[PDB]
């Protein structure tokens, strides 16, 4: 397995966990009923140790860049500035973000064709499957 084999456009369709996981983060009540109902598109791309993700849909746009193994700002969707790494580490993309004391890392993987998002922070999970649009 490699981190290019999570390359290309994906398109979310099923979800398990995330408004709890939102809960937990404490995102306010207008971003959480984003979130719930958005289906939002994820367009991953690399080159070497350079990775790209960036997130598309009506109700949020959000892109970040990093090398793998780097630790940099990472502005997210809710509005944090986390200090984040990401590592392809046992056949899976693990993103680790820190902030303000507290710690949650996002993982994505490829299994049957699918990309497999899992987050968590504190024992909170969420699960989210995409499949490619192609
Ligand atoms: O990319 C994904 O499938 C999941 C995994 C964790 C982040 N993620 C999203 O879809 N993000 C989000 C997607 C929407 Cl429509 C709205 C928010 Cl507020 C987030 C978001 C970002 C960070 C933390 C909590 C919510």
């Amino acid at each position: 397995a490699t981190v290019q084999q999570l390359e290309g456009r994906w398109r979310l369709v099923d979800s398990k966990g995330f408004d709890e996981y939102m809960k937990e983060l404490g995102v306010g009540i207008a971003l959480r009923k984003m979130g719930a109902m958005a289906k939002p598109d994820c367009i991953i791309t690399c080159d070497g140790k350079n990775l790209t993700i960036k997130t598309e849909s009506t109700l949020k746009t959000t892109q970040f860049s990093c090398t793998l193994g780097e630790k940099f700002e990472e502005t997210t969707a809710d509005g944090r500035k986390t200090q984040t790494v990401c590592n392809f580490t046992d056949g899976a993309l693990v993103q680790h973000q820190e902030w303000d004391g507290k710690e949650s890392t996002i993982t994505r993987k490829l299994k049957d064709g699918k990309l497999v998002v899992e987050c968590v922070m504190n024992n909170v999970t969420c699960t989210r499957i995409y499949e490619k649009v192609e």
